[PDB]
């Protein structure tokens, strides 16, 4: 493999690059199901210890179906529209059954249901078949005759599942993401993503990912009818695979020279990740969003920006004229650094004291004021004032990229000091608006000289 | 049952499992109508009903005067050569006298005509029976019976076909394709084919496709004399039938080597319906000379090349060394998308956007710069650009073959770049001729010491 | 509207421009059904006339019926465009959709309905034949003693069965797929209760309704299903996504140049001629001359008979040379007079020893051709004449200008000009001159 | 449920309205006891393999009973546990206060006496505060009896199995509640069914001095309750441990509710960076409260039911009902709309109760489509608004939203963008914060220089 880094010293930005795509476009839903004997209620005249124990469950049991039945009744979207979708689907009577009559030979289905969605249905556990053969001869008479003490543990774990779904949905209000490992067994997903309608690269690649797949994955809550429970699972589709991914760092870039209160600072405001995506660059400003593992990079399409691919050239030529390049200004001389994907940038202004470090031969480099980057070999930790930041230490290789600092170009006189969001263009035109002021206000005291 | 391989290797699909239904010939009948002879009214009553039965009159003696005015790499063909060879013996002396000759007693006859032409004919409508029985008796008298209302609205309904086929004749300089229910009912198009010399197979295979004959038909008016409205129907005739058709679909195949348009371009030519016929492969290359009902194939072999078996390779191994396949080159650097049977091919260059969506999960596939291809196995639609097309839904078994775009095996600068239709061993020719220049006159350039 | 049209003398080509797009992007059905009788052929032994005439329009009634059950069974692309119609068409196909749609329609004649596939559709009874036969022609005649039917029972039961052999007719000739969408298969009033009754904005039911035959033109009639006494035909209706947007025009025609000794001459033709109309943010290019349609200043084009390209194809008309976008041309040897009636104008490239005119009704020629690319505009012009074939100026009114300009025939030497070119580019010619000369220049140091 | 929908072209904002108040105002305290065993570890020689179960699980409930009181004395759950303009709150300031007063003396003798013949009571504390009081779990009575004549002895008398799986039970919500607290610092959000069961949270809503319809509302909006809900550990001692529970409290209810939802208002008269735009930045939730408009800017402090808006005020703001005005005129006189500018040309869409907005700029494929028949609008550039009549998605670049398929009523409302009557010559673009009137200021200022510059030249 090559993740690879280049350190724009002109910018006090680091664009790492060598990571693959895989976002998600799209969503797959499936019905899972738990079938119970809500009919049960016991009632008898015996009195053994392990009598008393399996009625103590049948009152968890009965408890949290009771429960679950009161519980059933920036861009922004709602994400789960497609889980609702077979929600509110299910509610029509009769979808249910389809669900019951297709499970009733296996476990296993694939039921169409009248909104023409083809959807996987699972069975996951069998509570009213358990309950009703083992259970209910014990604890309809009065005569009551006594379990051994396998069906009294075994019952108890068989019911535990129930009962943390009705804990997760006691808080969650019937939604959860990550979905969980009650919501759904490790085996049962790999055995969900085995059978799903897509190709055999994306099979292995959500195989692989699994714990990213459940993190991008929805519960909801759906019904408890006919003596099923039944609630959609929501998975991640990735239509986007193997497009070349980079991520922007960014750190402030300011005047070393004036030695007060008083200087300039820029910096990039685009800093995030990147993906190349149906023709365009799909940008991502909350790097948050991007799940990481190995040189794969799992995001959603629905927190992203669509931008031309031109906005590439803001790395390797800031002043570019084809990408009004977006840059930030303050009169904040602080110091601070970045760790990156294989090395660190560290901006140091002021008095402060900046270290790179290595575990055995301690300090090894000071920074001079200005924005300055160190690559991951031969550092381990680096230190800007009280802070501590250790470094990556993933393999790759890293590159240094000379050239003036853009904020040494620009006239302190005339600089827009306080532009939250600009551009490199927005920039300009402020700060020939001022200049505009100084020919005007000259030239009218050549009146009387 | 049908099915379709995706070649990687020649950006290229075959559809598979179609059977053919080809035009070996034709099948030439004269259809009657029997006229009763131009008489004016001569009569004088003013009631509305011979008012009406008189205008009736002049729209069939105005519909008599029209049809007298009526009568007076692929190959080259003249569709309607045979129809109008039949046409042309009816307006001889003596023929349309031959067909009333053998007309009198039935509705039907075989009649021999002078060139040898022994033709079927059918009396399809006497009006000369109604007109003669039942009106001009009123109305040819010097005072007229004024009429039955009846007979009113019957002689209209009578008239109706016959003004009609005049219309359908009057605007298409007298031939017709497709034929109507006006110059042949459906009942008398299936009578028609109970009494052709085909087999029992092909006399079902035709009255089931009944629309599909009168598409491939023709409607010749022939002569309007002696009492006699005649024209000749030209029924296609389908000699070789439910042999193997195959179906080629292709797309262009590009370089995204350099970025900027620096590729060099290749799309297989062959693209069209095959059918094994009689030791040899039928080529139809304009897919709409070609007609598709369930998986059977009618098509044209006036439209068609004659090909020998050793042209299916080219699907297999496009470098075969027995046929030459027939390929073009330009720099085409713009996307498209071609419907297969159950598939799409998407061939996306550039920097377009291209996607294959499902109608309830949206976006699953998000193509990358090259030829790729998607089954109709979980997909509704195709997308390429603004274009949206629709996939195919039929029932089938898809098959994606692995393989080198050949475009990466061909040299950039060797290129013969624009050949409007080169083969395969034209290009290797050109090749083979600007490589040897060029290693001449660099080793010409050696010797200079 | 406001029309204008440029002439590019540098290039021989001409752009309209101010035309408004109607791009239809998506389909709407609708099921269309008639309620059939199904009744056999009447064992009524009578003889009266109007007996007689009402036997005849019930074996044409049945013959219809049997008709149509006997029915069911270049740089561009290539789609199915009644896909989306196919469908609804084998979603009424199971049974149990058939009886939904009948039980919408049995006590008013505009409904929606749910599909269970998961479509909504509008769906219309549009001819009841069922309770006319049943109520005013089955009493009669299912009698082996016949009432004499009345004459205005005669009429009517005529009048009322032609829809159905009219609809039988269009569909026995056309496979069963029409277009366009006759008055047979949706009247002109059923047309606009299905537009104001669709989920589509209100402007687009403006632009529907006041282009009823346009619409009818980009429509299909899919022939689906009968039983249950029930025909049912699915029309699929344009949906024009994209509106308003400005649209252009292209016109090219060869460019040589003029030097006189009959076969010494290059030339060079731009070959993107179509229609454009700005589109999400690209442009739609319609090289197929058939596929738009112009009504008013509207121009409706089918999406899927396009080609997208980036909005920087709009230079070459500015510039052909530019830097951005390789504009696509031709280059031949064979230079013939033809003319290209624009918009608003007409480009006239005379060539030899041929006469070329622009004329006026009263003033007779107003104009004689010089030997190249030339314009006129269509103001106080009547008829342009290249040989002996006199074309007609369109005579919209609208505004039009003469960029001036070298014709870029000129800049190329005639003896590296690549002639044959079919699908080249400027920078296509630039290859191939580049090269040629280095070729020549190879074998002159290696000469030396 | 009657959700209706208007959506402004001029100033590129929709409304929803017909949503119910149900404001959180304020806080309900309940203290909840667990009776401990003061047993001390195992004091006996036992190696059967029942014997070790019980050990274990005694260490088990003894472990956990040492953690709980590292919790009450370093620290105690004793905490502090935002946007523009708004306030600073301390959400468990409320439950804490009580959580120290039982640290007093007494107070947790009170309490024990209180539930000896109930598992719940009222208690009035030694400051007057009347607080419900529930006894959940009596470990002490069945370590004491079940339990310690097996550990008392000098040798091991051996137990059941049913004694050992019973007692892992019993044992078991103690465990949880500990290790809830053990990773929170003894603070909790949401209130899980370990601290308090759906039986014991129903019970508690009957029992608390509020309204009817507040009993309603709070029964059967449980998991909302728990969300908004926190636990706070408070003190173990006196062979008892007891914990503060703070419910929210729905002293606002019914009252009308609505959203407003705002994108950017950008000039599409030119190329590249001579656009300017204009945004609206009051969007989030509005509910008429006491005569004002309570306004939640954050519209995530709200959770949304049918109908039903459960927000909270610590996160609102108050304001004068003349703020509706700037949903009808952006230029009223009464009310000064706060606003945003920029020069930022990046399409966005915001998808709302019943509809959508798109802000299409530069070169964007702005789209909205329907399941079955494809593209119903392309969007060119400005700001549109489409409802979902038939509408299923909407895709700006790669991004696809969905669109609520809510059964409701919608209203566009036509008018002339605002963004257009400002001269882009003399046009303000720095502010992330600013009023229509600031902006007309800094545009007469501007323009008012030009007056005596255009005199003295």
């Amino acid at each position: 493999q090559n993740i690879t880094e280049e350190f724009y010293q002109s910018t006090c930005s680091a664009v790492s690059k060598g990571y693959l795509s895989a976002l998600r476009t799209g969503w797959y839903t499936s019905v899972i199901t738990i079938e119970l004997s809500n009919i049960k209620e016991p009632k008898c005249n015996g009195t053994d210890a392990k009598v008393k124990l399996i009625k103590q469950e049948l009152d968890k049991y009965k408890n949290a179906v009771t429960e679950l039945q009161l519980l059933m009744q920036l861009g922004v979207g709602s994400a789960i529209a497609s889980g609702v979708a077979v929600s509110k689907v299910l509610h029509l009577e009769g979808e249910v059954n389809k669900i019951k009559s297709a499970l009733l030979s296996t476990n296993k289905a694939v039921v169409s249901l009248s909104n023409g969605v083809s959807v996987l249905t699972s069975k996951v556990l069998d509570l009213k078949n358990y309950i009703d053969k083992q259970l209910l001869p014990i604890v309809n008479k009065q005569s009551c005759s006594i379990p051994n003490i396998e069906t009294v543990i075994e019952f108890q774990q068989k019911n535990n599942r129930l009962l943390e779904i009705t804990r997760e949905f006691s808080v969650n209000a019937g939604v959860t993401t990550p979905v969980s490992t009650y919501m759904l067994t490790n085996s049962e997903l790999l055995s969900l993503i085995n059978d799903m309608p897509i190709t055999n690269d994306q099979k292995k690649l959500m195989s692989n990912n699994v714990p990213i797949v459940r993190q991008q994955s929805y519960s909801i809550m759906s019904i408890i009818k006919e003596e099923v429970l039944a609630y959609v699972v929501q998975l991640p589709l990735y239509g986007v695979i193997d497009t070349p991914c980079w991520k922007l760092h960014t750190s402030p870039l300011c005047t070393t020279n004036t030695k007060e209160g008083s200087n300039i600072c820029l910096t990039r405001t685009d800093r995030g990740w990147y993906c190349d995506n149906a023709g365009s660059v799909s940008f991502f400003p909350q790097a948050e969003t991007c799940k990481v593992q190995s040189n794969r990079v799992f995001c959603d399409t629905m927190n992203s920006l669509t931008l031309p691919p031109e906005v590439n050239l803001c790395n390797v030529d800031i002043f570019n004229p084809k990408y009004d390049c977006k840059i930030m200004t303050s009169k904040t001389d602080v110091s601070s650094s970045v760790i990156t994907s294989l090395g660190a940038i560290v901006s140091c202004y002021g008095k402060t004291k900046c270290t790179a470090s290595n575990k055995n031969r301690g300090i090894i480099k000071t920074f001079s004021n200005g924005c300055d980057y160190v690559s991951n070999k031969g550092v381990d930790t680096v230190s800007v004032g009280n802070t501590l930041y250790y470094v990556n230490k993933q393999e790759g290789k890293s590159l240094y990229v000379k050239g003036e600092p853009i904020i040494n170009f620009y006239d302190p006189l005339v600089f827009p000091s306080d532009e939250f969001d600009a551009s490199i263009s927005q920039v300009n035109e402020k700060i020939n608006q001022s200049l505009a002021f100084i020919r005007k206000s000259d030239e009218l005291l050549s009146a009387i000289g």
